[PDB]
């Protein structure tokens, strides 16, 4: 078995190897990359996403989210308080202000220490989940707006045509902005490109050990767990690396820098934080190997998780027994 310790793997495809996206994912999996739940892909030196980032300041962040924490430094939840609209240029200025800017630090490990010590005492503002793309239309390789759609993949594998569309999302971050522990909708893959700015640190649990994280989460968030049998789908719970190690949960960590891709694999729980002002693009995708994960994915039916239009058909076709309950949760 390749990669039996479930380490995060880093790949350096050549320009030739960068042509065929699906082929390269399958190659990474042949080397055991999926066992980690997360891989890094450094693009060939000949590649670029677009020419410059000089003209992005007028993008609108219609609903910036202030991420308010509750709990203790290593075990907390966050809620999202909606703020007034602002442009990317306004948000960048806010991220760089004394109130929000990254503190002085020695290296990524020192900043990580500071994050986990102090995150809860601040409420950073996250420009998350903005439909759109920063890839140039002329970028032919690894262009996250030109991937094969998940509806086409399901149709190809299973023979059933379904409604729905699959488009990317932009994330404008600042110091301490946080993504809570989660797997993707329907335990899909994700791919994330860090277009510009400061790094993003990731934590990940191997898919074969995801249920160990779920059991810890139920213990640590006992009210949330009574409320919903899949409450990590709410995307509000944080647990630090120190707490995971104390509880024997297998995990890994890595820092993504501008110009790098990350891929999350089906049922790979992940969480993390941004170092300072940045902009990432991400989208979900599927392969043949995903179908079995999609058929077994948990679902939230309590009402909280509320998701896109396109998840309806995935539940309907892959999980017909669960469909009626899940849809009630949507309504
Ligand atoms: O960048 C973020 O805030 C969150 N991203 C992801 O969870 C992802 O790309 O799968
Ligand atoms: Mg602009
Ligand atoms: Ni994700
Ligand atoms: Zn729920």
């Amino acid at each position: 078995a390749q990669n039996p310790n479930c380490n995060i793997m880093i790949f350096h495809p050549t320009k030739e190897e960068f042509n065929d996206f699906d082929k390269y994912i399958a190659y990474m999996e042949s080397q055991g990359a999926h066992r980690a739940g997360l891989a890094k892909i450094i693009p060939p030196k000949e590649w670029k996403a677009r020419e410059t980032y000089d003209n992005i300041s007028e993008i609108l962040i219609a609903t910036p989210l202030q991420q308010v924490a509750s709990g203790r430094a290593g075990v907390f939840t966050q809620y999202h308080k909606k703020k007034k609209a602002m442009t990317v240029g306004e948000y960048r200025h806010l991220a760089n202000s004394k109130k929000y800017q990254t503190p002085p630090h020695q290296n990524f490990e020192d900043l990580e220490r500071k994050y986990w010590k102090n995150r809860i005492y601040n409420s950073p503002i996250y420009g998350a989940d903005i439909s759109g793309s920063l890839f140039d239309e002329n970028t032919k390789q690894w262009n996250l707006g030109h991937l094969g759609t998940i509806q086409d993949l399901l149709e190809k594998e299973c023979g059933v045509v379904i409604e729905g569309v699959n488009t990317p999302y932009l994330y404008f971050g600042m110091w301490k902005t946080t993504f809570a522990w989660h797997t993707e909708d329907m335990d899909l893959y994700s791919i994330n490109y860090l277009h510009l700015g400061e790094p993003k640190t990731w934590y990940v649990v191997p898919p074969e050990h995801g249920q160990r994280l779920e059991r810890l989460a139920r213990e640590l968030f006992p009210g949330s767990s009574r409320g919903c049998g899949a409450f990590l789908r709410h995307k509000v719970a944080l647990i630090s690396p120190t707490v995971l190690k104390e509880n024997g949960i297998p995990f890994n960590r890595i820092t993504q820098e501008a110009g790098e891709f990350m891929v999350t694999f089906p049922y790979g729980y992940h969480a993390g934080f941004n170092h300072g002002f940045n902009c990432a693009e991400a989208i979900n995708f599927a392969t043949p190997r995903w179908i079995d994960y999609g058929k077994m994915a948990s679902q939230c039916s309590c009402g909280e998780a509320r998701v896109t239009f396109s998840m309806d058909a995935f539940v309907r076709i892959l999980q017909p027994e669960r469909y009626d309950l899940w849809k009630r949760g949507q309504d």
